[PDB]
């Protein structure tokens, strides 16, 4: 995954992410996630500082509803924040995502926890799939969280 340098986000200190603006322009969709109560625009430009507002794609050519839509989030390890909890889903939790102006049902099928470099799970394998996933977690050398999930339906945002 290019120079690998590309998430070193390093949990970042809440004054940079209290102070850092969100240019609500690079909204291109929502992420619901009822199971931990986290309501966030999904940001197509997946960028240092976008991350810090809401949950950015990690492809460039990601489509909602095609292929496996790679969403990448905050691991502070605190409740509230940005994929905070992910590790809290359970398979069967009900993910509501939003695009252009349709509204995608995904349902957890699996979490389990991979290497940094096991890109695969963020990659396309060909099906209407979603994985969440974190710039950072912990240490480098450390594991991170992954929740893995399948669309079980859409309908048109109202």
């Amino acid at each position: 995954g290019s120079h690998m340098d590309a998430s070193k986000i390093d949990q970042p200190d809440l004054a940079e992410v209290a102070n850092a603006s969100l240019d609500k322009k690079q909204v291109i969709g929502r992420i619901s996630i009822p199971s931990v109560s986290l309501e966030l625009p999904v940001l197509k430009s997946s960028t240092e500082k976008n991350l810090l507002s809401g949950a950015a794609t990690v492809k460039e050519n990601q489509v909602m509803g095609k292929g496996n839509y790679a969403l990448a989030g905050h691991n502070m390890s605190k409740k509230g924040v940005l994929f905070s909890d992910i590790a809290s889903l359970k398979k069967g939790d009900k993910i509501y995502l939003y695009d252009n102006e349709n509204e995608y049902e995904y349902a957890v099928t699996g979490v389990s926890e991979v290497t940094p470099d096991k890109w695969e799970v963020v990659e396309d394998h060909g099906k209407d799939e979603i994985t969440l996933i974190t710039c950072v977690s912990v240490k480098d050398n450390s594991k991170r969280y992954v929740v893995a999930g399948d669309l079980v339906g859409t309908k048109a945002k109202k």
